[PDB]
């Protein structure tokens, strides 16, 4: 999707974000931890997914400012990797209560709106205006706003679904 300005992605983040989060409050502890066959990922591994993500795009943005030389995805994985962090991300996060794991994610969204209100129009809707941008998708050309985007807005919308199917077999 392309956005207009700040304000117009901050809600969208905002607006699936919370349609997403609002999804684990019926969801006993007890059973954060219980996989099924017909959904990929536990309660607590999809959380635990986008705790990771945002977690990474935060501190790519903070070290490349501390004039950080970042590798991404990670120091310790590369792009043809990811399987392997996001078992990572699972080790990580995912033994958290789905209590701490909401309040974690919530303080990242939040750090998020600071992210984008404290770049300039040009640094978040244009190319080559962060390294990390450059150096995470090497074979296309990306904008910071398009990591947001995937990185919140996008599996906001379709690890809802999963954990709505997940919900229905379950419960």
């Amino acid at each position: 999707r392309v956005y207009e300005n700040k304000e117009e992605l901050k809600s969208e983040i905002n607006k699936t974000f919370e349609k997403y989060i609002a999804e684990f409050d019926n969801i006993p502890e007890s059973l954060k931890d219980k996989r099924i066959d017909e959904v990929d990922r536990t309660p607590a591994e999809n959380l635990a997914y986008q705790v990771g993500w945002t977690t990474l795009v935060l501190k790519w943005e903070e070290d490349e400012r501390n004039g950080l030389q970042v590798k991404t995805p990670s120091d310790e994985f590369k792009w043809n990797q990811l399987g392997e962090l996001y078992q990572w991300f699972t080790d990580t996060y995912a033994y958290l209560s789905l209590q701490e794991l909401k309040s974690k994610l919530n303080e990242n969204i939040n750090s998020i709106y600071v992210m984008i209100d404290s770049l300039s129009d040009e640094e978040l809707f244009k190319p080559h205006m962060r390294k990390w941008a450059d150096d995470a998708t090497k074979t296309a050309v990306w904008e910071v706003y398009k990591f947001i985007h995937v990185n919140t807005v996008a599996p906001f919308k379709t690890f809802r679904n999963k954990i709505r199917k997940w919900k229905k077999i379950v419960l």
